[PDB]
């Protein structure tokens, strides 16, 4: 029962709604770019975190492999038990690890044992008594800090070189334009020429950017993941417990050095990946920007091809009804269909608080199907 002449008079209002999209869609541009550049900045302050978490990481382990390089400099076995264990070690880490990758991991249980059972023999019970393989998987994983960081950061000073270049455009300076309340919006003359320079630069930063589970990777990488595995075995945790300071006190206190700078290396190579695993995170937020920048350009685009004909109503209310109505409307809406640049309809379910003689009936309605057609995408 609603006027065909009230319907046009709520056209007439949600039409003056699309206007202030077309300015809080720049605003929303210029906020993310706000966003992307103070991410920038707590990338560079997080990058001089790492270069003094690396330092001091570094020193830590110069000195850790200082030490192992004088316990290799006496290089025998005090007791000859170890010798013994060694051969009751090995075949029990062995199979721990096979079985290990058969029941959690995958196929090629037996070709993993088989290159540990290698390794093995080309090793020593001394290598394990003096922590060998901690020493070993620790170097290793600040190598792999030092690929992560080198690679993560010239992605990214690729990426903020493109973004700081487009953000030198004046489009994206704030003007007082994007405040004004009753005077209306008006994007620059030559935005059909300035949309695809943008955009292919927004594209430019986003492929900049691009770049137990774990266990069963490391398994599969090297068979050495298997000696993770020592404390399962009991021959093994006898190797690393045998007391050398009767026998040769000389290699009990070089061992007993090397063990306090490799708890001192470890805390600070954790240290150094709670801040790279941080830096990903900022990667990724740069990345998640990006992309909503883009989405917003895009809308920002799609509203301004859409806005230039006024010949007919942008927003158009086709039908309004209720549960009295239609009866298969839910009971506390009202539900308004809307042809919004003369797209297919459009249908927008209203409370019956801000449908009921509201002023912020059409604001809702307009702000609701915008949101649709903008989904629609
Ligand atoms: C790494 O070195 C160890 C040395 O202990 C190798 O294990 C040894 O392998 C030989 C032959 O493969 C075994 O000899 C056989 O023993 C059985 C039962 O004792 C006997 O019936 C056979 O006639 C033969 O004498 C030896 O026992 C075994 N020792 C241990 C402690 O396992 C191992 O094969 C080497 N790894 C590689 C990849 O070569
Ligand atoms: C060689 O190693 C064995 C074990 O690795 C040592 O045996 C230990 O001896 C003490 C003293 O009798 C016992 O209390 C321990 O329980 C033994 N440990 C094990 C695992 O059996 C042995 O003392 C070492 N020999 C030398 C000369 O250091
Ligand atoms: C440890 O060696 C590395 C590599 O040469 C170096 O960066 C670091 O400064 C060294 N630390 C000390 C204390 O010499
Ligand atoms: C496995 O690790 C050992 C020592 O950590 C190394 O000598 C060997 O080359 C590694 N193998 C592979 C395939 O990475
Ligand atoms: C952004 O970074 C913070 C910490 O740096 C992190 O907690 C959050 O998950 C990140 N968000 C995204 C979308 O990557
Ligand atoms: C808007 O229309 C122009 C052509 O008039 C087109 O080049 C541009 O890509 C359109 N933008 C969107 C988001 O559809």
């Amino acid at each position: 029962t609603v006027s065909d002449n009230e319907l046009q008079e709520m056209s007439n209002q949600g039409s003056k709604y699309v206007n202030k999209e077309i300015q809080n869609a720049v605003n929303g541009v210029k906020q993310i770019k706000t966003l992307i550049e103070k991410t920038n900045e707590e990338r560079k302050t997080l990058l001089s975190n790492l270069e003094e978490a690396k330092k001091k990481k570094e020193d830590a382990l110069n000195e850790t492999r200082e030490s192992e390089t004088k316990l290799k400099e006496l290089p025998g076995v005090c007791n000859e038990t170890m010798m013994a264990l060694w051969e009751e070690c090995k075949p029990c880490l062995k199979q721990t690890c096979m079985k290990f990758y058969a029941r959690v991991c995958r196929s090629g249980s037996g070709l993993v044992g088989r290159q540990l059972e290698e390794f093995l023999n080309q090793s020593s019970p001394f290598y394990f008594w003096m922590n060998g393989d901690r020493i070993d998987s620790l170097l290793e994983n600040d190598r792999q800090q030092t690929h992560m960081l080198d690679v993560m950061q010239d992605h990214f000073s690729r990426a903020s070189s493109i973004i700081d270049e487009l953000f030198q455009d004046r489009f994206f300076t704030r003007e007082p334009q994007d405040t004004y309340h009753y005077l209306p919006f008006s994007l620059p003359h030559n935005f059909h020429a300035m949309f695809q320079p943008f955009l292919e630069m927004i594209h430019e930063a986003q492929q900049a950017m691009d770049i137990d589970r774990t266990v069963c990777r490391e398994i599969r990488h090297n068979s050495t993941g298997c000696l993770r595995m020592k404390d399962q075995c009991d021959k093994c945790r006898e190797i690393l417990s045998v007391d050398c300071s009767t026998n040769n006190p000389s290699q009990a206190k070089l061992r007993r050095e090397l063990d306090e700078s490799l708890q001192v290396a470890e805390r600070l190579t954790r240290k150094y990946n709670e801040l790279l695993k941080s830096y990903q995170w900022k990667m990724l937020n740069t990345s998640s920007l990006l992309e909503q920048l883009n989405e917003q350009f895009n809308w920002v685009s799609r509203l301004a091809n859409l806005t230039q004909g006024e010949d007919q109503y942008y927003l158009r209310v086709t039908t309004v009804a209720s549960h009295t109505s239609d009866s298969d409307v839910p009971s506390g809406v009202t539900e308004v269909v809307v042809k919004l640049f003369d797209s297919d309809p459009i249908t927008v379910t209203v409370p019956v608080e801000v449908s009921r003689k509201n002023p912020k009936f059409m604001e809702t309605v307009a702000e609701k199907a915008l949101q649709e057609y903008r989904k629609k995408h």
